[PDB]
């Protein structure tokens, strides 16, 4: 029962109560802190109240079921495309889609059927283009790139990257997952950030993160990304989502449209508890608060353990992270910045980093 | 825009508004008519209120979402088995488990449900609804591999009951594994109404019991139940559920308190069944042919000949006030075309009279009576 987190009481969206003991939650991905949203609740029960527990699916001569009709306007005008696609999970998104996309090729980083998978070194912009320059010419080609890198919480260069997929006219796949609300002019994501509106050709994404419910999505400005809904060799299985998920789900995306305040202040409490930590002397992942992550670096299991356990006592959740999913002897404490996180909760998480990594000898 | 019905304003679990008529809903599968049960909304609203529109994963050692755990042992009390396993979608359990579970065998009806009708998996297919064609194409196979026959409690298309009893038997001649589908009989078949299977006195040699939450449960997802030791092993599947989603706080609640109910809906269960025999009896005794000659199933089945006259008998029936479901080939044999007439235990005698009246009127009006 390793790092077992069960909530028994949720106050909050930053705080619940863990193994009897008020916790600061700083290791979920709710950056927005949509799941608590006084309209967003107030949706979902309406929805649950007019329209019951479940409906059935209505097609409508094509894979559009009637129900994300709705949910997928908001992605449109939340990313200011012609094409949506909602999923009833997340994977049917995050990696379904691929599967689905591409004999071919497929172009994703080291540390990211009918499908050729080419991995290439980790942030590396070159070996992308070399690994790109030595295949085929004439078989379809598909680049999978991420906004935001969820282990250390670092950026994609991704204006870089990108222009070298199109130098190969490769087709590219940006998830902005980890940047939904908080990324560019409008929040669409670490690409628009990087003014590359127009030269992505698929931003897939979740609802888990910043939007705060069940499911995935894809979004286009491809003439013919509708015929994507009908894909039967890789399913076009899915489920449609009750009332309640997607009345929640299109109210929290259409606020994530002008939470001009919650951008703000995820931003501060981000660089606010970066700029914090690394003062008092950690090992960060990242020398400039780049995402709503940071992650502090430690060099040996045990160690990492017992920092958590003492944050954990002393009245902070935050991710433990290592190998397999870290490079081997990295072991990464990581927090996941909230827009609803009071300063004053982040100068108490600051307060807590101090005591545990002393007590520890991480600092 | 086919036979597009979209709801506008929906009072109740039996009637709603479509294309700007009231219209009394007969096609669809609601058949506990959970989805407005007072107690179900309630308990939603709270777990919104409570918990939130989401929670994060919280995946364990055995790939188990936390926030299932609960709704898993309602399913494990009401089929009274020690294995449970929830999947975010229907499908997810309805096929995803069956290539999950399977160079092998699968052997399956060939009408096999219209979810079921990809890979590492040797497909054979069996005439319908026949004991003895399932018998001759098992003992035509390999001894040594590992076989899996999937069956339907309620077939679907025409409402009528597979023999289980003896197909099952059959597959124990073969040593095979036996997955049933109790999607259609949820709540209202069997002493403890976990479906046809109980209702024949198969509780305990039966290894997976399939099944969805859209018909009798009423909301999203599905779920396998077991007896089998190893059975907490497929959780971690390579594929089919480390690609599964934690339900949301009120998806969860909903789904467990309408499952904790369904054992005890006695008086559902008594209505739903005099519903199902007073519309079976009467659209027979004005001289429609139906799918089945007793009332076997929720689903009543009124068959035509012809594709035409079956579309303006549908337009007839929904512009007098009627919904029920249309079905052809691809879906049914060329030539069938079905009106499908589902029951709720949520409709009252005197719809039952009113629908009645309205397929006799229709009926009359196009040709079929």
């Amino acid at each position: 029962e390793p790092f077992a987190i069960v909530m028994e009481q949720v106050k909050s969206p930053t705080e619940a109560v863990i193994r009897g003991k008020d916790t600061i939650l700083l290791g979920t991905y709710n950056y927005m802190g949509m799941t608590f949203d006084p309209d967003v609740i107030a949706a979902g029960k309406e929805a649950l109240e007019k329209f019951g527990s479940g409906t059935n699916g209505s097609r409508m001569l094509n894979g559009t079921f009637h129900d994300h009709m709705e949910v997928e306007q908001a992605l449109r005008d939340f990313y200011g495309t012609t094409g949506a696609i909602v999923f009833s999970t997340g994977y049917m998104a995050n990696l379904g889609i691929i599967s689905t996309l591409a004999g071919e090729y497929v172009i994703l980083d080291a540390d990211s059927g009918n499908a050729e998978i080419v991995r290439f070194r980790h942030n590396s912009v070159e070996d992308l283009d070399k690994r790109l320059g030595r295949l085929p010419k004439e078989p379809a080609k598909l680049v999978v790139l991420e906004g935001v890198y969820s282990m250390l919480g670092d950026i994609a260069p991704l204006k870089e990257m990108v222009a070298v997929a199109k130098k190969h006219g490769a087709m590219v796949l940006v998830d902005e997952a980890h940047s939904m609300g908080f990324f560019g002019p409008n929040g669409r994501g670490v690409y628009e950030a990087q003014g590359l509106e127009g030269q992505i050709d698929f931003v897939v994404g979740t609802f888990s993160k910043s939007v705060g419910t069940v499911g995935g999505f894809v979004v286009s400005n491809h003439p013919k990304f509708e015929a994507v809904r009908l894909a039967c060799r890789p399913y076009i299985f899915t489920a449609s989502l009750p009332p309640s998920v997607v009345a929640t789900a299109t109210t929290s995306i259409r606020k994530l449209m002008t939470a001009h305040e919650k951008r703000e202040r995820l931003w501060s409490n981000a660089r606010a508890l970066h700029g914090g930590l690394k003062a008092m002397g950690f090992r960060l992942g990242t020398e400039t608060c780049d995402s709503a992550i940071v992650a502090v670096m430690l060099e040996d299991q045990e160690q990492a353990a017992m920092m958590w356990q003492a944050l954990l006592d002393g009245g902070l959740y935050v991710n433990m992270a290592r190998p397999p999913a870290t490079p081997a002897g990295t072991f990464l404490l990581r927090c996941s910045i909230c827009a609803e996180h009071t300063p004053a909760q982040i100068q108490t998480v600051l307060g807590m980093f101090q005591a545990a990594g002393r007590a520890v000898g991480v600092i």
